[PDB]
This record gives structure tokens, sequence and C-alpha cells, in this order.
């Protein structure tokens, strides 16, 4: 029968569309998350999965026993600690794990609390830092990674007491296959004051381009360090327009800006970067920021997927 699968914190459901893409018999049997957005987001793409609004804390072993998981795909962000604390004390415990969170929770203490649970219940785990750019994706995204299986044996490409920086046994593709067509460049070209005030700090890319920046839920309202700009004038240089820049007025500056036509990756081109699948998508009363809230919230599918084919089989 069909793997059960919990699905704690589950946003706009990237574990699921990961957990579909790697092809394993397994189907989410409860997807839980307290953001009544990020919900509404889930039940329109997966209207037939039994989604809980509850708090992850507030949930009892007995609802956990009556679920009667056999994988469990999180992301968390107390929460945490109750799934710990209840994980000795479940009927059935899971048979695999897989958690996604961020550089850095490899050496904290909460990962500590994890590690020494799920070793004193029988599981075998790995650790992992990737990005989706090891999988020819253009796009960065270091998240941290644990697999874990209840069985005897270690996982073959075990590497005790180490964090693996890739996939266990590229060619990166362009942007422009990411990119949709119906985009409405107008809408999502950047604003003057936002080019003068952050010109020499953008991370500008062209379609044709193998790489860009982290987006995180901030982009497209905030400027620095959330994620690449799309140039999208063509038979212009960057280094040109930027060479003009000094000797000019503002409003000069602004002027040459402009013609780069930089625009924000929309949110659907985003989600088409973190490998969510061709029918992705939003409620019409889902705000564009809200959308890139969401998004930046989320994982790459393509990777997750990738690790739970390893963990599998
Ligand atoms: N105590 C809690 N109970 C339930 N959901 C919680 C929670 N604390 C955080 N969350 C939810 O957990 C998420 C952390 S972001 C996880 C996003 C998900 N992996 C994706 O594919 O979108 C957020 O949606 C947040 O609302």
């Amino acid at each position: 029968e069909p793997l059960r699968v919990l699905e704690l914190y589950s946003g706009v459901g990237g574990m699921h569309h990961a957990l579909r893409e790697s092809c394993i018999p397994a189907q989410v049997v409860a997807a839980i998350d307290v953001n009544t957005v990020a919900n509404e987001v889930y039940k329109y793409n997966f209207p037939h999965t039994q989604l809980l609004a509850k708090t992850i804390e507030g949930i009892t072993l007995e609802e956990f026993d009556r679920l009667s998981f056999d994988m469990i795909l999180m992301s968390p962000p107390n929460s945490f600690l109750h799934i710990l604390d209840i994980l000795p004390r479940l009927q059935k415990l899971p048979k695999y794990i897989l958690l996604e969170n961020v550089k850095g929770f490899e050496v904290s203490s909460t990962r500590d609390l994890l590690i020494q649970t799920i070793e004193n219940c029988g599981f075998q785990y790995q650790e992992f830092l990737l990005s989706p750019t090891s999988l020819g994706i253009p796009n960065s995204r270091l998240r941290y990674f644990l697999i874990a299986k209840l069985q005897s044996e270690p996982l073959p490409f075990q590497a005790p007491g180490q964090v693996l920086m890739e996939f266990p046994k590229l060619s990166v593709k362009m942007l422009k296959d990411f990119l949709e067509d119906d985009t409405d460049v107008n809408q999502y070209l950047l604003p003057p004051k936002s080019l003068l005030r952050y010109a020499l700090l953008l991370d500008i890319v062209q379609p044709t381009c193998r790489r860009s920046v982290c987006f995180t839920k901030g982009y497209g309202s905030y400027i620095e360090g959330t994620g690449s700009v799309l140039q999208t004038a063509e038979d212009v240089q960057v280094e040109n327009i930027y060479k003009s820049l000094t000797n000019l007025s503002q409003e000069e500056q602004i002027t040459k800006l402009l013609i780069l036509k930089l625009r924000y990756f929309t949110p659907k081109e985003i989600a088409n970067l973190l490998g969510f699948p061709p029918e992705f998508g939003f409620p019409e009363k889902i705000t564009v920021k809200q959308r890139y809230r969401l998004l930046g919230n989320s994982l790459n599918v393509h990777v997750v997927a990738k690790l739970i084919k390893i963990l599998y089989e």
C-alpha cells in the first residue's frame, strides 16, 4: 500500500509537489499549517488533500496516531520540539523523515536534539547543504536537508559526522527557459526611485544567463539582497549605461537607468525556478506581494524530489 505522508509546515505545498515528482508510492494524508493565506494556495492546488489549519504544538498524540504516517516531510521555520516529543510515543514510527532548513541549522542546538531523538529511535540519517545549481537550475538557494530512514544498515552514501555538499552519485539551463511569455513587462519594471537609490547594488541578469541570486520573501518590495532583477532591453549593455552615470543629474541617471528595462521575475517565474509544475498557480485574491512572500518561504521542488528518490530506494 502507498506510504502515508504527513506534511508539516505545509505552506504552498513544496513538499507535496516534490513527493509527486519523486514518483514514489506515497500520498499526503495530512498537510498542516496555521497561515490562512498559505492554506488558500495549498487547497487551490491540492483540493483533495486533507489540510489541517492548526498549530502543530496543539496536535495530540492521538491525532498523530490516527494519521498513521510512514513519512514526515517538514520545513520548520516549540511546534518542532513537540514533534520531537511525539516521535517516541507514536504507535507506529514513521519509516522516513525529510527536513529542510537554512544554512547554519547544521550546527544549532535544535539540530543536536533532532539527531539525538532520531538516533535513539533507530534512524539512519545523512545531512546535506544543497543548492538548485547542483541540478542545473540557474538559481541559488543553499538549504539544509536531513534525510532519515528507519533501518539498521547505514545509507550507502553515508558520511558520518559530515554534511554533504553535493547529491550522492550539472550543465546549467539558461534563465530564458523559466520565463513566462505572457509576462506583462510594464507591470514588473523596477520603478525610477528604486533604480536610482539601489543602482549600484543590483544583481542584473539577462535571459541567457545561467545564475541568479537567492530569492527571499521580500523580493519585489525590498530591492537590495532579495534576488536578481532581469534586463529585458535588448541591444544595450549594463556597462555602457553605468559608465554614463558619473556626471549626470539624478533625473538624468534615472533616464539612463530606465533604458535597461529592468524588471522583477514574476511570482510564477520564481515558482518555475523553484521547480513547481506548470499548472501551479495562485487564487486571484492573493496579492503579488503575498505571492512573493509565500514563494520566498518555499523550497526548490526539484532538489527535495531528488532527495526523496535517494531516501526511498
Ligand atoms: N506552530 C505552527 N503550526 C503550524 N504551522 C506553522 C507553525 N509555525 C510555522 N508554521 C508554518 O510553517 C511554514 C514555515 S515555511 C514552510 C513552507 C513550505 N515548505 C512550502 O513549500 O511553502 C509557514 O507556512 C508557517 O505558517
